[PDB]
Formats: C-alpha cells, sequence, structure tokens
C-alpha cells in the first residue's frame, strides 16, 4: 500500500530508489508501484573520459540529484559517464561508459 519493505527490515517508501548487494554482486533496487524493482549490476565499464575508466563512485549526486550508476545528464549528445571522485562538483573526475555501443 505505497510503502516498499524488502522483507529485511528496511521499511522504503513508494519512490525511495536504493541499492541492493548479492553478497557479491551489485543491484540497484527500487519500488514504483506495482512493487519493486532493481537493475542488475547498475553499473558498467568505463573507457577514457578523464579518468581513463575507473571504479565510479556512486550513487554520486549531480545537478542535485543522485545516480547509482553513469548516465548523460551532463551532456546532450548522449555518451555515459559516471563520477570517480565523491566530489565531482569539486574535483570533476569523471569516467565514461558503454553499455550498448
Amino acid at each position: 500500500y505505497g510503502h516498499c519493505v524488502t522483507d529485511s527490515g528496511v521499511v522504503y517508501s513508494v519512490g525511495m530508489q536504493w541499492l541492493k548487494t548479492q553478497g557479491n554482486k551489485q543491484m540497484l533496487c527500487t519500488c514504483l508501484g506495482n512493487g519493486v524493482s532493481c537493475q542488475e549490476t547498475a553499473v558498467t565499464q568505463t573507457y577514457g573520459g578523464n579518468s581513463n575508466g575507473e571504479p565510479c563512485v556512486l550513487p554520486f549526486t549531480y545537478n542535485g540529484r543522485t545516480f547509482y550508476s553513469c548516465t548523460t545528464e551532463g551532456r546532450q549528445d548522449g555518451h555515459l559517464w559516471c563520477s570517480t571522485t565523491s566530489n565531482y562538483e569539486q574535483d570533476q573526475k569523471y569516467s565514461f561508459c558503454t553499455d550498448h555501443t
């Protein structure tokens, strides 16, 4: 009835995007309306960019929002990129991402 719970105790809320692990793999879990879905891996391969590819540091904050993985909200081209420094608004250290092609 709105609130989202993973049966683990975490009483999320309809729209409290979060991140869940599998004791080895990463996975972003979110509660929409029909239930609770997630994004396997979440992250993506990083090449060149500003960090020549490296372990991003998400979920980070950009433009005032948050991103648990790559994103193209910082450009008008469509190239996926991520952050490698908790402080991207100070360092600007970011990397790109493929995902598809």
